[PDB]
């Protein structure tokens, strides 16, 4: 598992890899590791179970709605119950998520952590991504789309848990 | 141990190995791996202790009365639940299931997984059954029963904990 | 790493996988892990350490020219100095050897294997691959070759150490 | 693997599986793990590699001809120079030996065995063989054939590394 | 530890050993492991511990008044307190019970199992039993006590285990 | 540790060492590890921790005031007590006990025994004062107290983590 | 295995069992652990593979004629040459050795130990029959081979790798 | 340890950090690990001990002498002898050489590979580098010197046993 | 990781690495692992998760409000709760903690410690810091401040898990 | 850590090493491990946790105060609470204390014990203090301080966990 | 262990602790871990078993003879040989050399290192001493003797396997 999310030019994206691995077997190859939130202005990304992060991501947005949206007062509200709830500490999972404001990352620790340039590369193909992207966002003039898009191909390569189907949610503020 | 569920022209199976392996010995040769559940709507599968099956299946149609017998939404709530009670977590088992809807996969780490033509696969024999699942689905017409015969078979010949028992119970819905 | 040979119609192929991994990582991914030995004569394979594999296919051909080509009785010799010597007992490879005569494994444990209909399947993604070239072997009229590619290509899509990248060296005969 | 030999009414057999496993996949259900030897006088069974028995069958019988056919002096020959040489030192099987003056058994480690009633079971399997075979040759009137063949079919049922493939060598003297 | 059970001719018995182990030591070679239940009308076994046995013995009874004697739904219903009581799964045993209906096995997983032909084999040397169980019930026309017996002191001489005190209790129903 | 009990003409013994071990080390010479319960009419020795056994020696006088001071039936329920409570399955000892009517083991696996001859012999050097009092028992007309007391002293002769101090608690009935 | 020699009135002795124990299961329970050397003046035995005894019985036979019999002497050069040769070493057994002179045992780890009373038990039962003959040899007048054989028998009562089946062979000197 | 060659527009180079790691602790900081061979004609570097690559270079660089400077035929000799001999066999290092010609890598299991685009990436930060060599040189026309530094850089951000000392040694071919 | 807490003239500092390593990967290079408590009268460092500390140092703040701000007896406050409760347990960290009255570590374990000179060196690189604090603090005239500077940057020159991003939060009291 | 207690002439001690280890680093060097309790009548020593011992303290004075100072009945209800309390079974040290009626330890297992001369002596290098104090109180007319000093002493110079850091609390009586 | 090396003002040092550790116990405090080569021109020192480093420093004498007293070269030499023979390659120490041309350190590994400003900390203590002896040589005028020393002492005060038994050896070039 791979996942990516840079921030450039008045934009950000985030993108992930397919691959369910079972072992040394592949599970499944079209997983949709990325989804929106909170109506459409917010974008997210998981490596771990399926369902362990469709129960963090809705209460991720109920935590957006008490704080009105803050990304990063609901990601510490969210860090904070996943690492107390007796429930909650069971799941095993890492998040990423971002909005027009900025991007971070979310683990089962309780620890909330943004990256240097919003730059998150998460999962076991996580620092191959890092290094592709760090790369490319110093060296050329490519847009974050871009960026993430090839940067999660080179994970796929090396990675032998993450293979080269993509899901991408762009978000535009500009 | 190997179960496999192919959906083709509007029918769907489960079939599974009835080798129960104590070490190196067989302990019993005609396990019932395959049962119906939600009043004959569905079809489901387990790798495992045969009461944790019993506990999971029972508790999935319980989850499936407050969904309507929505499948997916269902499978979730009893992923959650398996991961998250302290009881349900000793739990070891692999659950396959599937309706007129579609086939998907369940796990004691909570994960929900739907294969990509909805063709399960799982036990030790699990990727064995897998691969000759996959050839006879794209170069022949078989029908979903024919195949998940054939392929069970296949998969006793190579894994040593699969034996040529077989249980299925198929759905047609047309 | 997967290996496939198929013998039908007087043709007998013999196709691997290209990928090399360390650990989590893929190191080479187009590998030769099929080669001809013996004058154009035979084909063969292995799964391991590229040089491990080359000391002891120059040896094969050693033992075929004291034995005139015969390959079983080549294939002994081998096995037998291959658990003798301390020095080729330090190797670690599977062999995979076929000619019109018939089709064999060869291991570091001495011991001299010829499947069922000379179908041949090793590597960690063997077990895959044979359970797909024995589903297509019964059930299609396919060409040897047609049926080994087909099944190193699903061993590919299950194994995370199996890629892509095919080699193949048929021989024909009739 | 087992194999089984019994000897009753002047006759003795020679019986064994022809499964071949690795790891957890079946390599090959087909194996002769029985055969004649010193000129259709001896018959012997092998638990390893094939190519390993090859090498101490044929030594063997140059054994039975520095001492003229006596089972017992040749069979501590070879258990002298399979201990003592660093060639066969190496060589890791489960001989099994016959013929009209007695049965024994022939290991690694240099020990030559007789069992209390020439009754010999070895191999994964070979205590299960031993527990049926003890119970029809005490109870029953039944040849050592039928009984060898039906312990045989019986250690294949409970063995997971023992299937119903058999191959006998009868010794009639009478 | 072994227990036996086998019915034939209107009769089914259980037979156990009386071997009480402690890491290499023979703690008790007397132990009665076979006794008789609800009113004289059925017959049990167990591999474990004592107390943990007569503990699940006295609740079975009580799942039979409640359930009139109807073994299988008693059997159920003890298995289901089993695994769900904190307090019961703590209990580490294997039970044999049988009555003139049917012959099952109970587990600490909640398992309830009938046999083939019901013929039970638990215990550290229950393969070796069932070995010689299924050679004589198919080969001759012993009575189920004879059977019991002959393949109870067949395990004693395999299993370190298992010793040759005998314990058996009939039940005639013909 | 060693503890010896022994039962001969009216009388009943129970001898322990003194040595505490820590690794390698002698902790404590002189340790009690024998002493009386209700009332005086009850002797026991246990191997382990000494509070470990303080608790469980106070919660068996509990049992014996609920039973009347029936040895097997308090026994049972302490069994069933300590493997059950979530604390006491913590305490790790083997308990000695013994009266007028009968001697018996208890354990922390809830198993509760009674040697053949009311012979107990428990701790590392349990099975060396165990074959020591066995060939006294048969052999010569001495007391239980000589008994016991000669056959610690070859125990700690033998055992290193023995030692020759020793406490004895008789009770004479007649 | 067990392993007893006594000494006693001008006689010495020297008794073993037959039990050869293979994981759980019984080999072999007429193993002859039990032999004579040097022209029948000195008896020994062994606790370990058969062939590993007769390998180093012989060479202390040698050592013997180039010492002129002398017993301690060779068995130094014996323990001397175990631990130093690289094939030697690789041999693991347990020997003990007696003639009208002295008892002593032999171990790999190049020791030579002569006990208290010439009195040697060795083997997993070793301690047992220690403490047993201990007990007789003390409080007794019988003879060492009533000794032996009676301390061998409760060995195999308590060890689960000792049997009953007895092999003797008395010197006397006087 | 990380080093990087790139071969782009008729140049080739190869840079290598500089740390040389001790357990957790930093031993030296500027270590050299490329060099210069033949007369000025070959770049390489190395991963492991330094007299290790040392023997290795010096005997590259003969049989350079005996081959004319032919690369890839050298790289063979060089990787023959050190598998074969058994004083190269212990060496432990992982070498990287290139000229005009290309561009390989050698190691100590004999193994000669040549990267898909002459891009090698070996050490503990080795697959860090091969990740953002691979982005730069598709996505820009940056000089191989240029994307080697970038992508040493990178290595030593992520890996923790590579540093920012660098060492670069560029063959200008056109 | 590595923590650093230094006092001299009034003055007393607490610095700390910015290195946040996953396995041979750098994770984050500029955690900031100090922090300020208790309304700006108290200092703080922590080496294991973040969200880790942030319980235990909000639990602190806490403990000194029952306190007074007494540093040492809510040190032990929170060492005792630390050990005690079932949810802190699981916590995996190490603080370090000052104010103008004394520096002080606090461990998982319960530890409550106040180095020689109030100089505390924590983390992978606690130890390289101590010595280089040591030799500074007795050999110079520098203040706390240059000197836990200093020391940090040796120990992330020498440890691999520690790096140069500082983050410091001094105290005067004079 | 080394502690120790020697009674003598009316006279009794308790000292104590300062020595804090953290893995295999040096924490603090004067630490306290000895203090005095109970208004000044009481002298105690702790191996452990700071913090842990200073709970245990506390409440070992208030058993004092309900059983109006006896040592004895106090230690017993200190180890009654600490075995069975949740909380205090997370404490984990050794307590050693005295007064002018005896001296005993107390262990976290509830374990009371007075040593035979009431020598205490715990700690890694405990053992090694015991055996130089049990020498001088044998062979000298040294007071009770000079024993337990010199014996301090020896410890630290063969620990390497004590150091030579005291501190002592005496007791006169006479 | 702990050893020094520091070169400053036209005098280099070595020196070391003495202490040897077996376990947890301190073996001998006043060994001689530095000693002189090569007719007073060498100074070395090492970390290990003390017979293996006099026979590194002896061959090592012998490869500056070949040499003529060059250090480099003769260290590769030394090294060569080290991890080749495979007598040599069984010994495990850590060295340490100097001469008036520069400092280095040899591994078993083959590995040649000299450090940044010739400064060598080895030894269990190593890391301990080159963060003081760092923090000194940058802000003191102290010459490499005092330096050493100092340091010395620190890793004894840090290190518990490091004492503060000193051997030094000076050698002055200017």
């Amino acid at each position: 598992t791979t996942i990516v999310s840079v921030r450039r030019n008045g934009h950000v994206v985030i993108a992930g890899d397919g691959q369910a691995t079972l072992g040394n077997t592949v599970m499944k190859g079209n997983v949709k590791k990325v989804r929106r939130l909170y109506n459409d202005k917010v974008i997210a990304g998981f490596a771990g179970g399926t369902a362990d992060a469709f129960t963090l991501f809705e209460l991720f947005e109920r935590k957006l709605e008490m704080h009105q949206g803050h990304l990063v007062k609901a990601a510490v509200e969210l860090a904070k119950d996943w690492r107390t709830d007796r429930m909650l500490r069971k799941l095993e999972a890492l998040l990423a998520v971002a909005d027009e404001t900025a991007s971070l990352i979310i683990t089962g620790n309780g620890d909330v952590v943004q990256p240097e340039n919003d730059l998150i590369a998460i999962g076991s193909g996580g620092p191959y991504a890092q290094a592709a992207a760090r790369a490319l966002l110093e060296n050329t003039e490519l847009s974050a789309r871009e960026i993430a898009e090839k940067a999660l191909d080179i994970a796929g390569d090396i990675c032998i848990y993450t293979n080269h189907f993509h899901t991408i949610e762009e978000l535009s503020y500009k």
